[PDB]
């Protein structure tokens, strides 16, 4: 069985105050191919890249992804790494150069065995609209919005075949 | 072997105006034991539960986890859902019930193959004195903040074996 609401809150404390201020920055993903994966964020889902990190010796890229502004980025390249590191809700793609050479490989989604993370989701005015949008740009579908039980709600997925859900928090269906 | 800036940038289109209230929601991450994420991600990483979701026919529930206060959670039973997944990053935690009780269930955290999903990220004041304090407190680390390629970030991990990193914003430029 489930927990109750009860026993739920009887796991839970307070926050500490040295956890004062704390955040949550990021989420990390691998993609095999970035200019395939920044396009989708940026154009069809309307993110903006906000910092670009190469390592060369280490032989990767990061791409910080968000929604943000494009005007609010420093044009300064210190104060950037310190505004983009501190944007609440950011996407981290990670690039290990050389794996969209490799017809061999690909990344895992987490929605099969074996199974572990699930999806990011994105919170918008309208599933429906947003979708029949979606539907237009040839977007890979997992669940339409009015398919199965659930209505209202739909997942999409990226190049590497991650699930994004799209949901409106102000018309989920009742509990 | 990486993209230039300049081939990155142009992998970019600018935000559609569509998507100009968009923003990203939720990371999802399976767990085994509630009882144990819960305890974590409150008494150890100061966050709180914002909202819980029971789906009693489909044995499965969410629990959404955010850094918010607990004073702004709605009293009203559906302005509570409205606001709780209208909150920019949040974590969405989910139990398939049963998975506790079986010694030969375990979800994968990304980060050995096959991967995908890396970690999710915490912005922190001091990561030294947070590290001293996660240490205190028993938990388990991937890499201590002077351990590994790079000095002054480090990595923990949650209940499930989820890494989590640890960061500070203000001198990531200067490692
Ligand atoms: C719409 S569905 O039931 O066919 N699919 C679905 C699946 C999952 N996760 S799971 C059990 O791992 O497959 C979560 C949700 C889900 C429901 C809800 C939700 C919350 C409150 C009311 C109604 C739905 C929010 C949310 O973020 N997610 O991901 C939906
Ligand atoms: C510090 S380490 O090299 O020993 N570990 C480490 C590992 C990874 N991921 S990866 C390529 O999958 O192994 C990212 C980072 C990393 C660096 C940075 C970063 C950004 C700007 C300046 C310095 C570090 C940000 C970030 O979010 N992450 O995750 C660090
Ligand atoms: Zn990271
Ligand atoms: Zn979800």
């Amino acid at each position: 069985g489930g927990l109750t609401d009860e026993a739920a809150l009887s796991c839970c404390s307070d926050a500490d105050p040295s956890t004062k201020d704390f955040l949550l920055q990021q989420t990390m993903l691998r993609v095999k191919d970035p200019k395939k994966s920044l396009d989708f964020y940026t154009r069809v889902l309307g993110m903006t890249l906000i910092q670009k990190c190469d390592f060369p010796i280490m032989k990767f890229s990061l791409y910080f992804l968000a929604y943000e502004d494009k005007n609010d980025i420093p044009k300064e390249k210190d104060e950037k790494i310190a505004w983009a590191l501190s944007r609440k809700a950011t996407l981290e793609l990670t690039h290990n150069w050389g794996t969209e050479d490799d017809e061999t490989q690909s990344y895992h989604n987490g929605n099969s065995d074996p199974r572990g993370f699930g999806h990011i989701g994105i919170a918008v005015p309208d599933v429906y609209s947003a979708c029949k949008r979606f539907e237009e740009l040839g977007v890979k579908f997992v669940k339409k919005p009015d398919d199965g039980k659930m209505k209202g709600l739909a997942f999409i997925q990226d190049p590497d075949g991650y699930w994004i859900e799209i949901l409106n928090p102000n018309k989920m269906a009742t509990l």
